[PDB]
């Protein structure tokens, strides 16, 4: 079946930022019949997963619980309610979510209808590989519904992919976690080798077959009889596929393929990846494979065969990808190094601690991250990609020197360090008090991200051509705006000094021996790197537990 059919109807508007003129170049791309031809390692590794699915026990979330997950700026729905009131549990909002849930119950075939828009985002105008990238296509359905899925799924899409792919779950992994897994990988086989397999247009791919697929799999779940209908119907009305209405309200199209902004997104494209990578490694012979998947993000390190055998292996492994209905961007290449593999956007590097101990850590590089901050600090947007760098790139280079002495000058020039910011980090967005950053870096990186030296030449050495490109003012002059912050904010005693301590240490002479933040236990992190949730609309406020009166 085509991935998508179109009216003609145009898709309608809500360093360079993706717009809605570009989305015919992209419609063109992701438009075509899909021809998928299974076997018997495909079909051997879905009751291997099934098994493990048997393993989960789901609960239904209440009304009340789906709406605590609502972005406060969530899409509003076009039933008079918006974000605020189901937060709020209006009675209209939780009425109106009543009645979409009685619906999915009732109606098992309706198609169910979405909205189509294109993706708003800064990629940097680099004129050395053809040109500007296509805006991409976000599909989502009515606010009502994004509630009702929550309520059926929410616990399934959270528990069940880590009970089904293990240790093979990629978003159950901080960036220091997801280093150890790689690095102790590495380590285990007798002559590495590992590849990144990008797949052309996942979402285009998938298949209607892949969608129910998964839903057998979700079905093998213990659930309440209500969640079982829910998500029978959801799939069929909306998972599957349905109606395409511009932001005007014009009918624009079909979908037979995957919506990006359903609460499945993520967990069915891991499982999808997961099953279509785990059969090709058994046709391509790929000898003891450990795999890393994020949505359509796949990485795979095994046994090296040699380097013409590893080739040849890698094609074996592209053709049945391809026949499973995944076939590739950019083709499959053979990696013998672990730092010069890229997955999701990201590579392994390797530092020193303030005792010479060698540290992993994970890095990238920075043109997008330091263009998009560019961009952030230029004009207001709501998520803000800057904080979420910090974060998880804390212990890098560039995320230290540049974002860190940057964004910390603004909120001092404008007083907004207590002021809460959102980021979106594995596809859930948080909203957090920069104020918090050293504890949450200990927590999420330890201590030594706040002393990390002996950076490599490589990671050294595209940290200062990135700058010099983009006209960043060099290292030496981050060093010493960053001990006018640092002194700003030890003056200001808290959090605030803290920050210029701890997040600063590196900007300092004499360098001061760190003892741990002792509030940053206090930090709950639970609801942190369990499960993606890209374009699934969920939100966390940052939130401390038993706190003591001194700090
Ligand atoms: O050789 C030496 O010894 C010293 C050299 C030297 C060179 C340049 C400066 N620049 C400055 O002082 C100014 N800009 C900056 O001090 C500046 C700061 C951050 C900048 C950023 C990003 C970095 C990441 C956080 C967000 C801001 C970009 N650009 C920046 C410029 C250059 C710029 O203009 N725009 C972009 C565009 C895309 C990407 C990055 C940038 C402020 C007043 C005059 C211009 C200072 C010293
Ligand atoms: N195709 C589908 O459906 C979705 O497929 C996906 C594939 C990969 C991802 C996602 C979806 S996501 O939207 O959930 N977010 C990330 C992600 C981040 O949130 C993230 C946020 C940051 F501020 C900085 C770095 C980040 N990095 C890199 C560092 C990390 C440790 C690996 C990610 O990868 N990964």
């Amino acid at each position: 079946s085509m991935s998508y059919t179109w009216t003609g109807a145009l898709i309608t508007p809500c360093v360079y930022a993706t717009t809605s003129r570009s989305a015919s170049l992209r419609q063109k791309k992701v438009t075509f019949d899909r021809l998928q031809v299974l076997d018997d390692h495909y079909r051997d590794v879905l009751k291997e997963m099934k098994a493990k699915a048997s393993t989960v026990k789901a609960k239904l979330l209440s009304v009340e619980e789906a709406c605590k997950l609502t972005p406060p700026h969530s899409a509003r729905s076009k039933f008079g309610y918006g974000a605020k009131d189901v937060r709020n549990l209006s009675s209209k909002a939780v009425n109106h979510i009543r009645s979409v849930w009685k619906d999915l119950l009732e109606d098992t075939e309706t198609p169910i209808d979405t909205t189509i828009m294109a993706k708003n985002e800064v990629f940097c105008v680099q004129p050395e590989k053809g040109g500007r990238k296509p805006a991409r296509l976000i599909v989502f359905p009515d606010l009502g519904v994004r509630v009702c899925e929550k309520m059926a799924l929410y616990d399934v899409v959270s528990t069940l992919p880590q009970a089904v792919m293990g240790s093979s779950y990629g978003f159950q992994y901080s960036p220091g976690q997801r280093v150890e897994f790689l690095v102790n990988a590495w380590k285990a086989k007798k002559c590495p080798m590992g590849f990144a397999y990008d797949t052309r247009c996942f979402d285009s791919t998938v298949t209607e077959n892949d969608i129910r697929v998964e839903e057998s799999i979700y079905q093998c779940c213990d659930l309440a009889p209500e969640a079982r209908q829910a998500i029978r119907s959801l799939t069929e009305r909306l998972y599957i596929g349905g109606p395409l209405t511009n932001s005007k309200g014009q009918n624009c199209g079909y979908r037979r393929c995957r919506a990006s902004g359903v609460l499945t997104t993520s967990c069915g494209n891991t499982l999808t990846c997961y099953l279509k990578a785990a059969a090709a490694c058994r046709a391509a012979k790929l000898q003891d494979c450990t795999m890393l998947v994020c949505g359509d993000d796949l990485v795979v390190i095994c046994e090296s065969a040699g380097t013409q055998e590893d080739e040849a292996s890698l094609r074996a492994f592209t053709e049945a990808m391809t026949r499973y209905s995944a076939p590739p961007g950019d083709p499959p290449k053979p990696e013998y190094d672990l730092e010069l593999i890229t997955s999701c956007s990201s590579n392994v590097s390797v530092a020193h601690d303030a005792s010479g101990k060698r540290v992993y850590y994970l890095t990238r590089d920075p043109t997008t991250p330091l263009a998009r901050a560019a961009w952030e600090t230029a004009r207001h947007t709501p998520v803000n990609s800057w904080l979420g760098n910090i974060i998880m790139y804390a212990p890098t280079l560039w995320a230290r020197m540049i974002l860190m002495t940057h964004f910390f000058s603004i909120l001092l020039a404008q007083e907004q360090l207590e002021k809460a910011l959102d980021c979106q980090i594995y596809g859930a967005c948080y909203s957090i008090e920069p104020l918090d950053l050293p504890q949450i870096i200990q927590r999420l990186h330890g201590l030594s991200a706040f002393s990390l030296h002996s950076y490599s030449p490589g990671e050294i050495n595209r940290v200062a051509s990135c700058l010099r490109k983009l006209g960043v003012p060099p290292l030496r002059v981050w060093r010493h705006r960053a001990r006018s912050v640092r002194a700003r904010l030890l003056s200001q005693g808290g959090r605030a000094a803290t920050c210029g301590k701890y997040l600063f240490n590196w900007a300092v002479r004499t360098k001061l021996k760190l003892t741990p933040i002792p509030a940053a236990s206090q930090l709950d992190l639970s609801s942190w790197f369990v499960a993606g949730y890209s374009g699934g609309d969920i939100y966390h406020s940052l939130s401390r537990a038993r706190p003591r009166w001194f700090m």
